[PDB]
């Protein structure tokens, strides 16, 4: 038993690593097969940043411009393209620590694991959710672009998440590895600001499941609401709506712990409106909504990876 | 910026989890050059659990009773012995990707982060502390016995937990690689009970000293105290002493941030005597012990490992 924000192993992402320099600029990329993906904006310059033109900025550099670190391995730049907003570099050898892996965009209330990187070498491990306003409130430094976010699925690593910028609030944002923004944002540095963000109602659900899992239950009631009357509730406290396939999602734990959805939404009703009075539930004053139902049952039930 | 509980990229660790298995009872070991080590209890049966003699348990097998699998590669036991509440499981072959490593018993109040595994697979890596009671509020299921708790230090890897028992709050026991359990605890199915927990205050207040390098600033104020008044009130919330020793080790953020050690008691007093008034730290609704200083310095001033 026990609960906590627990992350992959990162052992499969770390042989992909590596350090991209272009100029005066350094940062972090991925290095799978013979490709090296990075934020393009390591192509700007100190001029070229509040309005850069990806395009002419691009076509004035030769390969011997990217100087590609693995370790201590230099990689020889063979070609260079640009697809969206990341810069795939071709290089003379092909990664042999590669993974099975796939390029996965995902929604909003979604976790995955950030693999923080400086200088082409991992520093940290942590988990994440995607927020409804296509934020992640991550822990990144100077040097950290490039970095990624992935799950892995069996023994499938799934990349959803290339590292490009901290926005004025000190929440960070980026792009799939396809090169799309997650949000309305752009690489260059302007002023953008997030959108208002919401809490992510089906996962405060699961983690009060993981509770009671867990032996905490003084939050239970004998009540039950309707969807239409909860989300009527949850609107008021910049709640997302409850959906009829969220209910579904949450059915493992509802019948693991034999309290039915509406039941439990029942006492997220009444958490809201009244509080916690000082009380905890597993060990925070605060609902956490950044663990999926997913996640709970990896972690209060069990699944290994190879 | 941001903060994040972070864990150490597990890596090097993840390469060197195995799959013991003794009779009907199988669990993880760690296979470092050509020794397996995994908890000893791995060889009780249901009637030796509640009062284990291992000294006959372990007389009456053979190397052929103990079956080691790294992944699918069988490895053969040549030779097998008991350090402490530690079995040495001699092998037939090194392990290629045995980092540099050492065995150290870490403090209460240090942080590791733990590598869960169930079958000798990699599930999951997190954070914890040691509790000044000498337990961890870790994450396990059946199964997990054997998974390793570790610090990196630049390429060395420092192996300070191993994962023997759950107690009965829920709150995990086990020892260090040498096999000597951390706290007044034993490798029997009897009932046993962790002491009083205290919170660690040089935690707190390196965390406080995070949440201002992030921004949040609204608990401090102008006052000043000494340590023996602060350790005064500290006593009555059931929070660990604070130690001259403990200044100095702050004395990092301090300079980063210009606020001096003993202003930040000040504030901490005035949060543990008035509370925080529905205003959160760093997302949180409680005061949080479980960063170090170092975790802190590590996170919010950065620090990467080759
Ligand atoms: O490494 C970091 C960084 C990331 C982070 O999350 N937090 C932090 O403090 N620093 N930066 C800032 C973004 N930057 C950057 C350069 C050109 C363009 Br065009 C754009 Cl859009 C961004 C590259 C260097
Ligand atoms: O795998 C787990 C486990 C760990 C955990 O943290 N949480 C959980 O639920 N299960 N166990 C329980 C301990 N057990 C065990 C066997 C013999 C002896 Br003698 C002792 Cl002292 C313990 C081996 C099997």
């Amino acid at each position: 038993s026990g609960f906590r924000k627990m992350a992959f192993p990162s052992g499969k992402v770390e042989g992909c690593m590596v350090q991209v320099t272009c100029g005066t600029t350094t940062l972090n990329g991925l290095w799978l097969d013979d490709v090296v993906y990075c934020p393009r904006h390591v192509i700007c310059t100190s001029e070229d940043m509040l309005n850069p033109n990806y395009e002419d900025l691009l076509i004035r550099k030769s390969n011997h411009n990217f100087l590609v670190q693995a370790g201590n391995v230099q990689l020889r730049v063979i070609g260079h393209s640009m697809q969206n907003c990341v810069l795939k570099l071709k290089v003379d050898t092909a990664n042999p620590k590669t993974p099975k892996y796939k390029f996965v965009r995902i929604q909003p209330g979604q976790t995955f694991s950030v693999l923080a990187c400086y200088n082409g070498s991992p520093s940290g491990v942590y988990q994440c959710a995607m927020r409804p306003n296509f934020t992640i409130k991550g822990s990144f430094l100077n040097g950290s672009c490039g970095s990624v976010g992935f799950n892995i699925d069996y023994d499938c690593v799934s990349f959803c998440y290339m590292h490009h910028m901290e926005l004025p609030t000190g929440v960070h944002a980026g792009t799939d590895l396809e090169g799309n923004f997650y949000g309305p944002f752009v690489d260059r540095q302007t002023a953008q600001a997030a959108g208002t963000d919401t809490t992510i109602t089906v996962n405060v659900l699961a983690w009060l499941y993981a509770a009671v899992i867990n032996g905490d239950r003084w939050f239970l009631n004998r009540f039950t609401t309707t969807l239409n009357d909860f989300n009527l509730v949850a609107m008021k406290y910049n709640y997302e709506p409850l959906t009829q396939d969220h209910v579904d999602i949450l059915g493992p734990l509802s019948a693991q712990t034999g309290i039915a959805v509406l039941d439990m939404c029942a006492s997220l009703k009444e958490l809201l409106q009244n509080g916690m009075n000082g009380r905890t539930i597993l060990g925070s004053a605060l609902l956490e909504d950044e663990f999926t139902p997913f996640d709970v049952v990896r972690q209060c039930s069990g699944v290994t990876f190879q």
